C-alpha cells in the first residue's frame, strides 16, 4: 500500500439525497470510490454550489487535489471516507470540528466528533477523549454535503481546548509506518 504522510482518501457521489451517517456509509459500502486522494492537509472549503458539481470538489480538497486519481463526474450529493493513522502521544484531546454538512470521526475504532444531520456551517466542540499509549493511532473519517455550502476542518486540541491543530502530514501516515516524505 502506498506510504504517504496523509490518509487514505476516497470521493464517493450519488444523485441521492444524503440525510445522515448511516446514508453516506451506505453509499461508501455500495460501489468502489469515484476518485482516490492522498488527505494529507484536512483543512477544505468552503465552497458553494455543491461539492459534487463541476470542479468544486478540487477546490474543496485544495493542496490535497493534485493527489485525485479522476475528475469525478456531476453528482448532487457526495462526500469523503479518510482513513489510517495519525501520531499522538498518549494524553487527553479533543475535536472542535467546523462543518457542513455532517461528519464522524472515529479513533482506534472508537466515535470521538459525530454530527449526524445536514447543517450549514456549524463549529461543535466534542467531548474529551484518551490516548493510552504513545504511537500512531488508527483514525478514520467521514463527512458529506447534501448540497449548497460545503466545508470541512476537524481541529484538535492536546491542552484542554486551548489551541487546537489541523491533522497534516506532520503527524499523519497512510499505513503507521513512519513517513519520510
Ligand atoms: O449547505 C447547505 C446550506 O447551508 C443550507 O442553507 C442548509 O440548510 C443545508 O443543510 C446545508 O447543506
Ligand atoms: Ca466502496
Ligand atoms: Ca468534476
Ligand atoms: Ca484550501
Ligand atoms: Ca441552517
Ligand atoms: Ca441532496
Ligand atoms: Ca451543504
Amino acid at each position: 500500500d502506498s506510504l504517504f504522510a496523509g490518509l487514505v482518501g476516497e470521493y464517493y457521489g450519488t444523485n441521492s439525497q444524503l440525510n445522515n451517517i448511516s446514508d453516506f456509509r451506505a453509499l461508501v459500502d455500495s460501489k468502489e470510490a469515484d476518485a482516490t486522494f492522498e488527505a494529507a492537509n484536512i483543512s477544505y472549503g468552503r465552497g458553494s454550489s455543491d461539492v459534487a458539481k463541476g470542479t468544486h470538489l478540487q477546490e474543496f480538497l485544495g493542496s490535497d487535489a493534485s493527489t485525485l486519481s479522476t475528475d469525478p463526474g456531476d453528482n448532487t450529493d457526495g462526500g469523503i471516507y479518510l482513513q489510517g493513522y495519525v501520531y499522538l502521544e498518549a494524553g487527553t484531546y479533543n475535536f472542535k470540528v467546523t462543518a457542513d454538512d455532517g461528519y464522524e470521526i472515529t479513533i482506534n475504532g472508537n466515535p470521538v466528533a459525530t454530527v449526524d444531520n445536514n447543517q450549514s456551517v456549524y463549529t461543535v466542540t466534542h467531548a474529551s477523549f484518551t490516548i493510552s499509549e504513545s504511537g500512531y493511532q488508527a483514525i478514520d473519517m467521514i463527512w458529506w454535503d447534501q448540497g449548497g455550502d460545503y466545508v470541512f476542518q476537524p481541529t484538535l486540541s492536546a491542552d484542554g481546548g486551548s489551541t487546537y491543530f489541523v491533522l497534516d502530514s506532520a503527524i499523519l501516515s497512510s499505513t503507521g509506518e513512519t513517513p519520510y516524505t
